[PDB]
């Protein structure tokens, strides 16, 4: 139908959803919140696949790296979104690492899959396959502890 | 519920969305596409209300004036996104114009009437009525000459 304006439509749902945050957040807090998080969507934009997935073991050493930053960056802000105890104090340093990578797992594992919704282990290409088992097993036990 | 992680969900059917203009465009056009919308993203992160809906009367005249240009910009993109015709192309330099500042009346009082569905004249402050009536007159006979 009309794609162009369902695009402009898409992006204030998402404007809405964001502007969400200021209930629990003051003005202070969300200024840092959305500069941190306009880098993660700016490479979502420049490194998503057709979903904003991005694919972190095809990216360089330090690309990659420095996407890791901005996400232990923004974790704590996600998890007082959600409701959850912070993932960075609950955690142990090693284990807050293991939580980045398991997270980014379950990313590219979306990019290999092309799946937005809930991945079976069946369409998972099989280099990915036990990487992606227990990153879901380490995210269930974050999950509890949080 | 999870209202963190809801939030980079929107922004991903936003992504999502987005990228089917590909299926539409070249890479090069794509390419000045996404970087002229993010134009206009970014303004509706500094100046939106809450939907991201801009308040066009309340910015200097100068912003007001950039703002109008990168929707003048975007307008072929979006017609042709639109399957329409090119409103830039169909209509005259002064028609043109004025449907740029329909759009934008009709954006402000999106913002007045805090809404996102089909606003209803009887919510609007009355300091918008007649402005929001003829804006959407304007619209339908652009829309007449472009689909
Ligand atoms: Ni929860
Ligand atoms: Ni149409």
């Amino acid at each position: 139908k009309h794609a162009g304006t369902m695009t402009l439509e898409a992006y204030m749902r998402f404007s809405a959803k964001l502007s969400e945050a200021k209930d629990e957040m003051g003005t202070k807090e969300y200024e840092v919140f959305t500069k941190e998080l306009k880098k993660l969507t700016n490479a979502k934009l420049a490194y998503g696949d057709s979903n904003g997935n991005i694919d972190y073991d095809a990216l360089s050493s330090e690309k990659r790296e420095e996407m890791k930053k901005v996400s232990m960056g923004l974790q704590p802000y996600f998890d007082k979104l959600n409701g959850h105890k912070s993932s960075k104090e609950v955690l142990t340093q090693e284990e807050f690492d293991r939580y980045m990578e398991a997270l980014m797992t379950h990313e590219i594992v979306r990019v290999k899959t092309k799946s937005t919704g809930a991945i079976k282990v069946e369409e998972i290409p099989e280099a990915y396959k036990e990487r992606f088992i227990k990153a879901e097993q380490f995210m269930e036990y974050v999950d509890e502890k949080v």
